[PDB]
């Protein structure tokens, strides 16, 4: 009854090197992927994935309830109002299964001027104490910078598949002032599990996430191996196959909003499995004042008329929608 997604696997190492011709044939299944369902898993990155999922295991395995308080975003501490988007988001137990730690760009610190000025959506990140757990703000900030040179690369193939040059998106996507998180996501295995976390979809499909476009340029996503996730076509909703081995990759609304909805924002949801999995983000932001003038790739002059979008006011915008519309997570 639920037809499967075609996800093709794309080698994006020709990316990371200089024979412009490869880079073309891999924009070409970029450009593919985009046009057809929307998601793709990048293959042959050059991420310790293993590495990045035993060290999140032993993070969320070991924190405690002290632990969680003093690092808890604002929803569920009242005492961190400048915590809306960095820190802790507690499971409830009984209520709500999903518990997540997100960080942001590593270089906001105090002496940071989009800090210093208060400017919307920029925080410094929040840590646990080392001594109980070693190594792993080390590993979380090296993993950032990681995946921030995966995802360059990869916005060069978004680039040359739109026609442009292969810095059309890079150049905005900066170490210095990218609003990008990374968010550490634990699905845990749970007898009973509370039907309270558990969302019934109009089509009868138990759920843990409703259907949404994503707040980002594009979404660089590893997950445990355990199939979770659907994308939404005109027949319906299919699922795609897991593979904890390579990055899913899809467009967030930026995306379709600059391309004039040539490569959209695919509509997918996160069905209900009761298993132990991780589910590992990292949103690709620009910076808060970045703006990419919007074209239309069907048209030979490029002409669109739908107004520039600066990246900050639409991330403020984004994040809250999403709230609203789908929950506090
Ligand atoms: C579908 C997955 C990406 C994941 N869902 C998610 O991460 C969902 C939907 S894309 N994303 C969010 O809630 C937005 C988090 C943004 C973050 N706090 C920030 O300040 O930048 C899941 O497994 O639930
Ligand atoms: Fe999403």
């Amino acid at each position: 009854s639920v037809s499967k997604a075609n996800v093709p696997k794309i080698d994006v190492s020709p990316l990371f090197g200089d024979d412009q011709a490869a880079k073309m044939r891999v924009a070409q299944q970029i450009d593919a992927a985009s046009r057809d369902t929307g998601f793709f898993y990048a293959v042959n990155h050059g991420i310790n994935v293993q590495r990045l999922s035993q060290k999140t295991k032993e993070f969320h395995m070991s924190i405690t309830p002290e632990e969680k308080w003093d690092l808890a975003i604002r929803a569920y501490n009242k005492e961190h109002q400048d915590q809306v988007r960095a820190g802790y988001y507690l499971s409830i137990p009984g209520k709500k299964a999903v518990e997540s730690f997100c960080y942001l760009n590593p270089n906001f610190t105090p002496d940071h001027p989009r800090i210093q000025a208060k400017t919307p959506t920029h925080e410094v990140n929040v840590w646990p104490d080392e001594t109980k757990h070693p190594g792993f703000q080390d590993f979380a900030e090296q993993y950032y910078w990681d995946v921030f040179g995966l995802s360059s690369a990869l916005l060069k193939g978004y680039a040359l598949a739109l026609g442009k040059e292969e810095n059309f998106f890079a150049r905005h996507f900066k170490p210095d002032d990218t609003l990008a998180s990374v968010v550490l996501i634990r699905y845990p295995y749970l007898d009973p599990y509370p039907e309270a976390a558990i969302k019934t979809a109009a089509d009868g499909t138990k759920l843990s996430f409703e259907w949404h476009e994503d707040v980002s340029l594009i979404t660089v996503l590893y997950q445990s191996n355990v199939q979770n996730l659907q994308v939404e076509t005109a027949a319906g909703y299919q699922d795609i196959e897991a593979d904890d081995t390579g990055y899913l990759i899809n467009c967030g609304s930026y995306m379709a909003h600059l391309t004039n909805n040539y490569y959209k924002a695919p509509i997918h949801r996160v069905k209900w499995v009761n298993a132990e999995r991780q589910s590992l983000p990292f949103f690709v932001n620009l910076g808060y004042d970045s703006v990419i003038d919007p074209f239309d790739p069907r048209e030979p002059n490029g002409k669109s008329d739908r107004e520039p979008l600066s990246y900050g006011d639409y991330l403020q915008n984004g994040l809250v929608s999403l709230i609203n519309k789908n929950g506090q997570t």
